[PDB]
C-alpha cells in the first residue's frame, strides 16, 4: 500500500522489557501490514546511552531489532514507523 | 544538561548523501552538546527497504551510523534527537 498505518505494526521480543548488561537483547518488529515507510528505533537511558543498537531486514518489512545497554537503570524503548508511535510504544525496558 | 536540545546535534559524513548497494554507508552524529536524549536514524526507501542500520556509541554521545541498502533510487535519511529533527534532517540520499 502505498502510504503507512503504524497501527498495524506488531512488536514483540523479550528486549522489549528487559535487557542485560552484556548481552544482546532483542525483539522482532513486523512491519509488513503496514504500508511505506522507515522504522526507527531509539533507546532512552537517563544517564548512560544505548552502546549498540541494529536493526536487519529479515524480508517483508520484517525487521530484528538486537541492542547492548551499559548501565543498569530504567530505560525507555521508542519505536515508530515514521513519525508515528507503534502500538506499546513508549516500552519501559528494566536493566536490572 | 538535564534536557536536549537537538539543534546542537552535529552530523557528517559521506552516508549523509550518497550510498551505495553491496557497501557499508557511514556517517557521524555527535550529540555530545545536545543534553540528554535518545538519537534516532531512520532511513525511508520508497519501493525496497534499508537492509541494516547500526549505530554504536563511541563516547561522550557521539555516534557511528552505518546502514546498508539493496536497491537503487532516492532515499530519505532522517536523524532525530528526541522526536526532534537534527539540523540537516532529512536528508536526500541517492543511492546510484
Amino acid at each position: 500500500a502505498m502510504g503507512s498505518d503504524a497501527s498495524k505494526v506488531v512488536t514483540r521480543g523479550p528486549g522489549l522489557s528487559q535487557a542485560f548488561v552484556g548481552q544482546k537483547n532483542s525483539f522482532t518488529v513486523d512491519c509488513s501490514k503496514a504500508g511505506t515507510n522507515m522504522m526507527m528505533v531509539g533507546v532512552h537511558g537517563p544517564k548512560t546511552p544505548c552502546e549498540e543498537v541494529y536493526v536487519k531486514h529479515m524480508g517483508n518489512r520484517v525487521y530484528n531489532v538486537t541492542y547492548t545497554v551499559k548501565e543498569k537503570g530504567d530505560y525507555i524503548l521508542i519505536v515508530k514507523w515514521g513519525d508515528e508511535s507503534v502500538p506499546g510504544s513508549p516500552f519501559k525496558v528494566k536493566v536490572p
